């Protein structure tokens, strides 16, 4: 079911360490996508190394995995109708320089080392996310009361 | 005249029953559009009728005017230099899909058939949808006490 | 029938002016109350002077009714339980110096004479007012998709 | 670091407050007071969890209903820290019935029925201990410094 | 004149720090009172012993300068009805712990040693603090749009 | 820490920004994004200051009312600091033009008419250089350590 999407949301030790934790989940919130995982945990370097494995032998792994291992991170999932694309449209560019004002990097950070938050870039990578940060019975399953209005 | 313009905003079924009628209206008020006319109303089939005329011989118009009669909307008239013009430019495009964050729809809603608000897209269709939906009695006329600091 | 209480709320002159109507609707929103009339209106002298009759034999009577028709208004019907008695604790006290901040006035005035905001005392003003400002047609019935989540 | 101010209390917002989209805005106040995160997930509350948790009312006459309610939608369980966050969550929260919540609390602003009121404190330190223990395992509970810290406490 | 009473109000390091400057300055300018100085500053030792002499033989002296010497202040000059009185209530009590939620401290302050804010406790007390920071041609006199709608 | 975020660049809140209560939104947004303050305060600008600043608008049929404008009014003058402040603050500020600012933008969100566009800042590093200089002497720009600093900058 195309309404049924999920995508990985997850918040980096700046986020979390900058106070933005609440205002990025209302920005979900308030678009009508529904919350399925929420999850707050420091990231062991097992679970980085296989998270960041396409990078795994680029000069800059080493710092990479170091930086999101040296703060709490909320680790999420969220519903709705393509909510991959549409999520990272609402995050903004990866490098903030180039997010748009009212876009969550556009708004709340300034360089790309320090980008606060990732979403997943395809389906593809949102299930490989998702069951590598989630477990299966760690996702919520309910029904909006609200749906009617945000889907026809 | 040119900063007298007025344009049509119908907040729909859905934006009223996800509560946004408020944070709609903010928008054009911090903006510096002048509120003419604002009326909480269900509207009548032929009224409907008469507003998507255009689209009366689409396959979607017996739903999409069963819809926009199935709850309540509120209907406004909202006054200003290219109200008509930067009136859709703050809606966002159509499709909520297209629409960027920092627009109402991009960042309230998710599905076209569900996209909170309709604004009117030219001038003619914005005198012929006031005087529609409107009494010219209805519609009251005053001078902002920052008109000085908004217009040269 | 506790929970279809209703209550009378008119954005005064000043709230419209210093452009405070969608931040009102807002608060009402938020808190779960639902919006059951509203209209944007230029009040008649006779409306005021009724609406006003308890305080006909006041000194201030002449220059009040006056002020509240130099410029337009926005009156409202809420509903929800004790929806009168909240909905003047959301206002907070009538002389803005009293009211407390997180209220209407407390945020948002100085002044008595110049409180943005009037509400329904009791339940008997509240039938009174809402009768007075608003025919029965113009007063919308509905139900909250969110309704089993506000209420038991 | 002084001992005082690594005060610990249990938050959860209940199904109400997840279905009507107050997750975000909840957190953001106690972020925005300065209270540091701990403790969150998103969960469906087991009936054996809810009662345990609501224990000492096993034997009222509405016991029943509150456990079903309590399961029929998901909660956001919540461990936060810093001086006297127990009392002063309480008093951010309002009271527990809405109706005498005053506006700036989140009772106050966003609910309005005692059995609809979006969200739960810990009403005491000894409680906090109790609910953390019960929500929490102790591997879910996560310290770090806040680079505020400084700024927050002397 | 009653409306021309002025108050001074600095944020202090930590507010600066945590970065509320704007949310403060938001707070007064939303209550309708009017901004007549505003100066950022690094607050040197002989101002601050002179702003707190009345405690220079107090054992916690030296810290308190101290620490209102290691970062930069935000000094401010407000003008209004009971001006003084009321921006005491809209800061709260000097004590966060006792600080209502809906006033500043309440929203986003926790200890009395970093209480992010300071405001004069009387006119007297307005009238010393507003000269000892501020030099007369820094005030800036003007007459809001609002005016005429804030006050009688 | 390093010179390429220590960029600064000259932004002010003009008379009808100031007029219509913007004063506060607008520093929030800097604030919020990462940007630090250096230097603020609040001023009627001078004829002689306003002439050197649109010095290359002299000769314009308009100077005489844009002046006359600019000094109407009371206006806030600040100097912000941070990675590309003066291009990204640009960005922030949303097109000169408000008819063409995108919503998410200070113009874009605040007002209406080019005459009556609430903000001014920076277009180029040079020009921020020479603004700074004009608007604020050395002893009004504070230099600070931001406590976030590490996790807004590597």
């Amino acid at each position: 079911m195309a309404n049924c999407e999920r995508t990985f949301i997850a918040i980096k030790p700046d986020g979390v360490q900058r106070g933005l934790v609440g205002e990025i989940i209302k920005r979900f919130e308030q678009k009508g996508f529904r919350l399925v995982g929420l999850k707050f945990m420091q990231a062991s370097e097992d679970l980085l190394k296989e998270h960041y494995v396409d990078l795994k032998d680029r000069p800059f792994f080493a710092g990479l995995v170091k930086y999101m291992h040296s703060g709490p991170v909320v680790a999420m999932v969220w519903e709705g109708l393509n909510v991959v694309k549409t999520g990272r449209v609402m995050l903004g560019e990866t490098n903030p320089a180039d997010s748009k004002p009212g876009t969550i990097r556009g708004d709340f950070c300034i360089q790309v080392g320090r980008n606060i938050i990732h979403g997943s870039d395809s389906v593809e990578s949102a299930e490989k996310e998702i069951g590598l940060w989630f477990h299966p019975e760690e996702l919520v399953d309910y029904t909006s009361c609200a749906q009617n209005w945000i889907y026809e």
